[PDB]
């Protein structure tokens, strides 16, 4: 099946890098009055050069000239109740990323800019446009993304839902589901000079991206951190706790994005050991105090969008189960449908469930 249909913006002025129109792959779903809208991630990059490199050999994640006109969707995305026992009935929307900015940017290609990075006005964009396809009688809207697009959810959430609000439709309850984008800026195990975009540390491209980018972060964390230290709002455990929306925190406790921008490349000895430990232990720690969150202690990289996404648990319970509970929540805890999920053993696939790889 190849359900989701694509639909390039009818504003022509919200484009990807190269200036091709962005737009989104759309499933209705007559009846239902939930819409998950779901980022897509792809890293980043962060000047001329490595855009100029990524332009060449991953064109996809910076022009549209190219999408084909349908996607299947696939994990949380999937219609199939087998797949997606969370929200199968829901309409499906697929925004593909094609700003490489972490959906934050607010710029478009002019004279002095060879690319435009306008991932923040796609995601408005993208809104707007589906006002008129019955978002208007929405009742939730969840805004899902995985890797750069779970950090675009944290971004982006509350302005989504402040943007609802002054077009007159406060009615729509916005929330956010952050799969696979809660870093760390922690210290690398080896260190590397930030001359290429996987390698480099994570507080240091996104510096030199909000530049180029012109990246914009949520109000109340930049409100917090102030000029010219806007990047401190990416790191979900610093930006959360300003966010008015209700946000459900994915995250594998070893993500492998996270060990490649911290230069880790897996007999593990005693140094390593401890470093992967430590790592553990702290992304255990930012989820502490976040209430709805899913935390397996595996080494894998992304979730929700995949076909097997049913399969992990954590003390039992699915995340499938678990988004489920949190709805429920958001109609004090509810008893066998537990919400924050947040594996305590300290290795890599300690929880049996992994994805197996
Ligand atoms: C198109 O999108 C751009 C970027 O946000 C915005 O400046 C402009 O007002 C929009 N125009 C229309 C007609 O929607
Ligand atoms: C793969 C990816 O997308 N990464 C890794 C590090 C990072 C940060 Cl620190 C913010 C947003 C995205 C990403």
């Amino acid at each position: 099946n190849e359900d989701l249909r694509l639909h390039l913006l009818l504003n022509t002025s919200v484009t990807c890098n190269d200036g091709s129109p962005a737009g989104y792959y759309l499933k209705e779903s007559r009846g239902s009055r939930r819409w998950l809208l779901f980022l897509e991630g792809g890293w980043y990059c962060f000047n001329r050069e490595n855009c100029d490199s990524r332009y060449d050999t991953m064109r996809r994640l910076m022009s549209s000239r190219d999408w084909p006109r349908t996607r299947t969707g696939t994990g949380i995305l999937s219609s199939q109740p087998e797949e997606n026992p969370y929200w199968w009935n829901a309409n499906m929307v697929f925004i593909p990323y094609c700003s490489s900015d972490v959906w934050s940017g607010a710029s478009s290609k002019s004279e002095k800019n060879e690319y435009a990075f306008m991932g923040a006005l796609i995601i408005q964009e993208v809104v707007r446009e589906l006002l008129g396809r019955g978002l208007s009688g929405a009742k939730v809207l969840l805004l899902a993304g995985s890797s750069a697009g779970g950090t675009g959810v944290l971004l982006n959430v509350d302005r989504v839902a402040e943007q609802l609000e002054k077009l007159g439709y406060p009615a729509i309850q916005v929330r956010g589901l952050a799969d696979s984008g809660w870093f760390l800026d922690n210290k690398q195990y080896r260190h590397t000079d930030c001359v290429d975009t996987i390698t480099c540390a994570p507080t240091e491209a996104i510096r030199r991206g909000i530049r180029y980018w012109n990246g914009v972060v949520p109000e109340r964390c930049r409100r917090q951190f102030q000029e010219g230290e806007e990047w401190n709002c990416f790191f979900g455990y610093k930006v959360y706790p300003t966010l008015r929306s209700p946000v459900f925190v994915v995250q594998w406790l070893f993500d492998e994005a996270q060990l490649t921008v911290d230069n880790v490349h897996l007999p593990v000895q005693e140094g390593l050991r401890l470093y992967i430990q430590n790592l553990g232990r702290e992304l255990r720690h930012t989820l502490k105090d976040v209430p709805a969150s899913f935390a397996p202690a595996c080494l894998s990289h992304e979730i929700i969008i995949r076909s097997h996404w049913t399969d992990v648990q954590v003390k039992g319970t699915s995340l499938p189960r678990a988004l489920h509970c949190w709805d429920r929540s958001l109609h004090t805890p509810l008893k066998g449908c537990p919400v924050h999920l947040v594996d305590s053993c300290p290795w890599p696939h300690c929880n049996p469930s992994c994805p197996t790889g």
